[PDB]
C-alpha cells in the first residue's frame, strides 16, 4: 500500500541513516531514506536465499508482495511531477556484468516492477566501465552529480555495482528575502566559530519543543516549501552539550508526525544558515550493520535470482547526496538603502549543530535527512 510502504520505506532508509552518522561523527552528513529504501527494494528482486531474507527483514517488505511496487512506482512519479520545478532530481542503477548469463524472465520482471532495467557492462574494461557509471549518473541528475570517488574501486572483478544519487534545492513557500542574509557566528560543536552566511526572516513558523524520552530537548520548526508539497523541519538542540544523535537515533516517520501534532504557529524572526551540502556514502559497512552481510560476501552471497550460474555479489554499493538550502532567488554576491521588516516577538537563531529532515507531505516520505555540524 501507498503511505505504508513509503513509510517502511522511510523508516529503514533513516536506520541506514542512525548507521552512516554514528561513523561520520563530527562531519556534515546529508543523505537520502528514501533513495537507499528506493535501490535496495530494487536488489531485493536480484537476491534469493538467505541474502533475500536479511534484505526483507531489514526493510520490512517483500517487493513482490501485492501493491508493494505498484505503491513504490506511484510515489516516484508522484514526486517527479509538474510541482517539482528542478528541486529534486534523482536515479537509481543496478550494473551487473554482461556476458553473465542472466535468469529467464529477471530483466522482464524487473521491468515490470519498476519500469526500469537493470543496466549491463562489460567490467574488464575498468575505464569504460567507470565512465559508463559516473555518465549514468550525470545524464539522470540533470547533470547535478556527474562524478563518484567510489567507482574507483571498479575493476575486473567487479561483477556488480549498485548506485543511487539524489539533489535537491528548495523553492521555499516563503523565500527568504535576500537584503536580510548577513554574517554570524556558528557555534562549532568544539567551542570553535566560523562567520558562516545566515537567511533570516520574520514571519509565522510552526514550532514545537520536544523532548526524547531521554530528556533531549530540541526546538523543532517546520519550514513549508511552495505548495506545501515539501518541507524541510529542523531539529536544533536546545542548550550546547545536547548532540544530535540523541534525537536521529530514535528517528521516524511517526515522530515526524508526532512533531506536527504538537506544532504550533509563533510569530518570530527565524536566522538559518545558508548551506549547500554534499556527501558520498559507501552503503556497505551501514548495510552489514543492520544486519545485511551475506550480499557483501564472495562465498555467501545469493543473487540466484538475477542469475543461477554466478560467484555474484555486490561489490559497490552506494549513494551520493547533493543538498541545497538558500532563499530561493538565491542571487549570494556578498551585500540597498533600505532593509524593512515586520517586528517578532522572539528569534530563533540556528547557530549550532543541528539536523534537518525533508519529508514530501502528500505521503510523508523522509526524502533527505542531515546533520549540518559547519555549514
Ligand atoms: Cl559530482
Amino acid at each position: 500500500p501507498p503511505s505504508y510502504v513509503a513509510h517502511l520505506a522511510s523508516d529503514f532508509g533513516v536506520r541506514v541513516f542512525q548507521q552512516v552518522a554514528q561513523a561520520s561523527k563530527d562531519r556534515n552528513v546529508v543523505f537520502s531514506p528514501y533513495g537507499v529504501a528506493s535501490v535496495l527494494a530494487m536488489l531485493q528482486l536480484t537476491t534469493g536465499g538467505e541474502t533475500q531474507q536479511q534484505i526483507q527483514a531489514a526493510m520490512g517488505f517483500k517487493i513482490d508482495d501485492k501493491g508493494m511496487a505498484p505503491a513504490l512506482r506511484h510515489l516516484y512519479k508522484e514526486l517527479m511531477g509538474p510541482w517539482n520545478k528542478d528541486e529534486i532530481s534523482t536515479t537509481d542503477a543496478i550494473f551487473v556484468q554482461r556476458d553473465l548469463k542472466l535468469v529467464q524472465g529477471f530483466m522482464p520482471h524487473f521491468f515490470r516492477l519498476f519500469r526500469s532495467t537493470v543496466k549491463q557492462v562489460d567490467f574488464s574494461e575498468v575505464e569504460r566501465a567507470r565512465f559508463i557509471i559516473n555518465d549514468w549518473v550525470k545524464t539522470h541528475t540533470k547533470g547535478m552529480i556527474s562524478h563518484l570517488l567510489g567507482t574507483g574501486a571498479v575493476q575486473q572483478l567487479t561483477r556488480l555495482v549498485l548506485v543511487n544519487a539524489l539533489y535537491f534545492n528548495g523553492q521555499w513557500k516563503t523565500p527568504f528575502p535576500d537584503s536580510s542574509t548577513h554574517r554570524r557566528l556558528f557555534h562549532k560543536s568544539d567551542g570553535s566559530t566560523v562567520s558562516v552566511p545566515m537567511m533570516a526572516q520574520t514571519n509565522k513558523f510552526n514550532y514545537t519543543e520536544f523532548t526524547t524520552p531521554d530528556g533531549h530537548y530540541y526546538d523543532i520548526l517546520e519550514l513549508p516549501y511552495h505548495g506545501d508539497t515539501l518541507s524541510m523541519f529542523i531539529a536544533a538542540p536546545y542548550e550546547k552539550e545536547v548532540p544530535l544523535s540523541a534525537l536521529t537515533n530514535i528517528l521516524s516517520a511517526q515522530l515526524i508526525s508526532h512533531w506536527k501534532g504538537n506544532m504550533t504557529r509563533l510569530p518570530r524572526l527565524l536566522v538559518l544558515p545558508k548551506f549547500s551540502l554534499e556527501t558520498e556514502v559507501d552503503l556497505r559497512k551501514p548495510l552489514e550493520n543492520l544486519g545485511m552481510t551475506d550480499m557483501f560476501r564472495q562465498f555467501q552471497a545469493d543473487f540466484t535470482s538475477l542469475s543461477d550460474q554466478e560467484p555474484l555479489h555486490v561489490a559497490l554499493a552506494l549513494q551520493k547526496v547533493k543538498i541545497e538550502v538558500n532563499e530561493s532567488g538565491t542571487v549570494a554576491s556578498s551585500s540597498a538603502v533600505i532593509v524593512s521588516a515586520r517586528m517578532a516577538p522572539e528569534e530563533i537563531i540556528i547557530d549550532r549543530p543541528f539536523l534537518f529532515v525533508v519529508r514530501h507531505n502528500p505521503t510523508g516520505t523522509v526524502l533527505f535527512m542531515g546533520q549540518v555540524m559547519e555549514p
